[PDB]
């Protein structure tokens, strides 16, 4: 700085720019690359507030602590003032940041590491990961004294004492002979009485047991749906109305058939079987298609199978991760994508369940973090596509949606549970070779695709990558990414995440080799995970593709959200309208 004499040998950056008074001059004099240096900078404009003295800078430099509000916090801490571990910053998973590090570098945004890029009164404050939480601040040591940016009070786990713990048994055969008191639903809104007028009229023609006497309001499912326990509500005509129980995790994948012969040795595969498939929906109102449910007019009826599909046996070389490549045009007429009208911005994707139905994830249509909240007129679908770039009416169709129905239980804020919505397409869609939906795996049939070696389909358009995975340098597919993915042991899905994931949601993917980013995070969100069954030759979408893990951090495999507990659920929407 001053002593201009000095102003010619070759200055130490401590030398001419701490205890003097240096710009950004001298200090590039004294290291010649501009991003360390501005790396430095960054911390001047912050130590702004640490210009003097010597230690206040030297400290500053450092970057062990934060200055008050932070703005000079270059430290690595994971938990804000409650401990909640914060969320990706250059992401937006799963809130909005306002400002980020491509707004605010100077601040330095790790990963997830505790920040406070808008100079905002909370001081250190970082998005976190809880989707409960948009923004909390961060306890980080002060600079200069024993102190913290802001009081450190962690959510430690409320111990089992004050709370009386029931020993009462979870709820045996999917609440159909549940003989409790209880009288409240997802909402916690109270039931009507079962012989009332509006309940008779529906439930006429609805498939009960008389075995099970109804009893005055309790939560009843005399239809056996095997999602839970639900009751009527008032309001609209037929509609209805989930409850809250503690149900046993009777997953479908560790039922192992009582007629699985013990000779798990050359496996017979379709073999002449003429395996019929049972439609569980009303035609009338349901529609058309599940009788031609699986059926590829260019592959059934030209004994053709797909140039993706000689891999879908498990006994392949040592299973080894094989990258994703461009499928045959026509092999996936079911493809749709949830698309927005203004803008006309790719947002989701999603697979044509039937002739008047539309199936998406319920964390696509329904996601506030991202001020969204899109009505019927604020969606559209596009459909038979091979190519999202280009208008191809011919063959792709856009349209539009009539109503819109969510699935009660709907869990965003923990771990996106129960993602399903059904939306009722507001035109009729004509059957053609580009146009097809898919069957739905019951119960035994899907024990028996994860039973017995199968593997699943996903296909997308790569939507989630540019929604979550914010890495410049993976740019949107134009050609649509189908991925093989087998089924995934329950330990291994369950020990490797720390969120509670429900059993209407599963893995699917290989083992993550060291040192990648997987391969699960690709394709768009609300997309289909398709697996053909041997019997009949056909494919079974056994549910919805959504967020996962795997985008955001190491280690994880493709999160799917089951169907096979919502066709009592579809039926009761149809009726509804099916008068
Ligand atoms: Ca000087
Ligand atoms: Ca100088
Ligand atoms: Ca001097
Ligand atoms: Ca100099
Ligand atoms: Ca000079
Ligand atoms: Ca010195």
């Amino acid at each position: 700085a001053n002593t201009f004499l000095e102003e010619v040998r070759k200055g130490n950056l401590e030398r001419e720019c701490v205890e003097e008074t240096c710009s950004y001059e001298e200090a590039f004099e004294a290291l010649e690359s501009s991003t360390a240096t501005d790396v430095f900078w960054a911390k001047y404009t912050a130590c702004e507030t640490a210009r003097t003295p010597r230690d206040k800078l030297a400290a500053c430099l450092e970057g062990n602590c934060a200055e008050g509000l932070g703005t000079n916090y270059r430290g690595h801490v994971n938990i804000t003032r409650s401990g909640i571990e914060c969320q990706l910053w250059r992401s937006r998973y799963p809130h909005k940041p306002e400002i980020n590090s491509t707004t605010h570098p100077g601040a330095d945004l790790q990963e997830n590491f505790c920040r406070n890029p808008d100079s905002s009164t909370t001081g250190p404050w970082c998005y976190t990961t809880d989707p409960t939480v948009r923004r909390q601040e961060c306890s980080i040591p002060v600079c200069g004294q024993d102190q913290v940016t802001v009081a450190m009070t962690p959510r430690s786990e409320g111990s089992s004492v004050n709370l009386s713990p029931p020993l009462e048994q979870c709820v045996p055969d999917r609440g159909q002979q549940y003989q409790g008191r209880l009288a409240v639903t997802t909402h916690g809104l109270p039931c009507l009485a079962w012989a009332s007028a509006q309940a008779k009229a529906l439930s006429k023609h609805q498939d009960f047991n008389s075995a099970v006497q109804l009893v005055e309001n309790f939560c009843r499912n005399p239809d056996g749906d095997e999602e839970g326990v639900w009751c009527y509500v008032a309001g609209k005509p037929g509609d209805f109305g989930y409850c809250d129980l503690n149900y046993c995790e009777e997953a479908v994948e560790e039922e192992t058939g009582d007629g699985l012969d013990e000779d798990s040795d050359r496996a017979i595969e379709g073999r002449t079987a003429t395996s019929e498939y049972q439609t569980f929906f009303n035609p009338r109102t349901f529609g058309s298609g599940e009788a031609d449910c699986g059926l590829r007019p260019l592959f059934e009826k030209k004994s053709l199978e797909d140039k993706t599909e000689r891999e879908l046996l498990e006994s392949y070389i040592d299973g080894r991760i094989v990258e994703g490549s461009d499928a045959e045009i026509g092999m996936s007429p079911w493809q749709v994508m949830l698309f927005r009208k203004s803008p006309q911005e790719l947002l989701c994707g999603a697979s044509l369940i039937s002739d008047r139905w539309v199936l998406t994830a319920a964390h696509c249509l329904l996601y506030p973090p991202w001020d969204k909240n899109f009505t019927e007129n604020d969606l559209l679908v596009r459909i038979g596509k091979h190519s999202r770039t280009r208008y191809e009416r011919n063959i792709e169709k856009i349209s539009m949606l009539e109503k819109i129905y969510i699935h009660p239980r709907y869990n965003w804020r923990e771990n996106l549970d129960r993602d399903i919505a059904l939306m009722k397409l507001k035109k009729p869609v004509a059957f053609s070779d580009y146009i097809h939906p898919v069957c739905l795996p019951d119960r035994e049939t899907a024990a028996s695709l994860l039973q017995a070696g199968y593997k699943g389909r996903v296909t997308g358009w790569g939507n989630l990558k540019e929604t979550w995975t914010a890495n410049v340098g993976k740019g949107q597919p134009s050609v649509l990414q189908v991925v093989n993915l087998p089924i995934v042991e329950r330990p291994v899905c369950k020990d490797s995440t720390r969120i509670r994931i429900t059993d209407n949601m599963f893995c699917a993917g290989y083992k993550p080799d060291e040192g990648k980013r997987g391969d699960a995070c690709e394709g768009d969100s609300g997309g289909p995970f398709v697996m053909k069954s041997p019997f009949n030759n056909r494919w079974y979408q056994m549910g919805i593709v959504s967020w996962g893990e795997g985008c955001d951090r190491d280690g994880k495999y493709g999160f799917y959200t089951h169907v096979f507990r919502l066709k009592k659920w579809i039926q009761k929407v149809i009726d509804q309208f099916g008068e």
